[PDB]
DNA sequence: CATTAGA
DNA sequence: TCTAATGA
């Protein structure tokens, strides 16, 4: 955590190399194993041999250790950090849409600043238009105080279309957090179910009406269960216009909202650890469900759940405001 | 790990 | 169809 830092820190670091700028997925994977090791690892390291001695730790990067043990630096982690191409790539790759593949490929006819990609809107397609477009807007954290007139509004047409549409708002912001990157909106409906061979206008409908009143601006995909776009609150009194916001909504049948939600709600911790938990308790959670074990290894039968509480109860455990949700 | 765009 | 990119 601390003893192993810049060990795996420096790992992590070469690692992300490969898979980005090299399309080495192997020593990619390999950096990552051994980091996700020496990082386990009880003891200060001191030198190759001892991590050596790892699993996962072979000579190659052993020997990255070493030159990092003896100087607090590397000549690789050195030379890219330096390296135009790659320091492209590494860039570009935060245009939304813009994932290594494309953003080689852009480099490689030429495009390395965020000019040239103006210049080449034509080159690039709808998702990463608007995430040129939108570029600074994604960049930044959306305050709370802000979140909460998103959430108020979204509520609020939600009901208005059909009043049986049941919507939460999760992640972070869920958690009581100060600022979110994005928002999360669950939704599902009583008509919407298991069984009950979908409803696409479901979703539709809703999307239709926030676009109907200038809540969501655009479109970076929209399909039968998942919809991801642009929201924007409506620019005041003028002299203060608000930025442009990512916003996500996925329909859910109703028979799995709260382990969906309690998921989505996360921490990526506070899940596990619940997640860790069921699981002595004779349970398995999963994002959508939460069935009973046997023992002859495993089993199945997904039980019954009307709140956050049932999953909860199920567990045994303590009900844990989101607000808590931390780990 | 599953959902969408695209070519 | 596969292959990418987002998210989780
Ligand atoms: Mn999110
Ligand atoms: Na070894
Ligand atoms: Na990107």
């Amino acid at each position: 955590e601390t003893l192993n830092g810049g060990i795996t820190d420096m790992l992590t670091e070469l690692a992300n190399f490969e898979k980005n700028v090299s399309q080495a997925i192997h020593k990619y994977n390999a950096y990552r194993k051994a980091a996700s090791v020496i990082a386990k690892y009880p003891h200060k390291i001191k030198s190759g041999a001892e991590a050596k001695k790892l699993p996962g730790v072979g000579t190659k990067i052993a020997e990255k250790i070493d030159e990092f043990l003896a100087t607090g630096k590397l000549r690789k982690l050195e030379k890219i950090r330096q390296d135009d191409t790659s320091s492209s790539i590494n860039f570009l790759t935060r245009v939304s849409g813009i994932g290594p593949s494309a953003a080689r490929k852009f480099v490689d006819e030429g495009i390395k600043t965020l000019e040239d990609l103006r210049k080449n809107e034509d080159k690039l397609n709808h998702h990463q238009r608007i995430g040129l477009k939108y570029f600074g807007d994604f960049e930044k954290r959306i305050p709370r105080e802000e979140m909460l007139q998103m959430q108020d509004i979204v509520l609020n047409e939600v009901k208005k279309v059909d009043s049986e549409y049941i919507a939460t708002v999760c992640g972070s912001f869920r958690r009581g957090a100060e600022s979110s990157g994005d928002m999360d909106v669950l939704l599902t409906h009583p008509s919407f179910t298991s069984e009950s061979t979908k409803q696409p206008k479901l979703l539709h409908q809703v999307v239709e009406q926030l676009q109907k009143v200038h809540f969501i601006t655009d479109t970076l995909s929209k399909g039968e269960t998942k919809f991801m776009g642009v929201c924007q609150l409506p620019s005041k009194n003028d002299e203060k216009e608000y930025p442009h916001r990512r916003i996500d909504i996925r329909l859910i049948p109703k028979d799995q909202y709260y382990c969906g939600v309690l998921y989505f709600t996360g921490s990526d911790i506070f899940n596990k650890n619940m997640r860790a938990h069921a699981l002595e308790k004779g349970f398995t959670i999963n994002e959508y469900t939460i069935r009973p074990l046997g023992v002859t290894g495993v089993a199945g039968e997904p039980l019954p759940v009307d709140s956050e509480k049932d999953i909860f109860d199920y567990i045994q455990w303590k009900y844990r405001e989101p607000k808590d949700r931390s780990e």
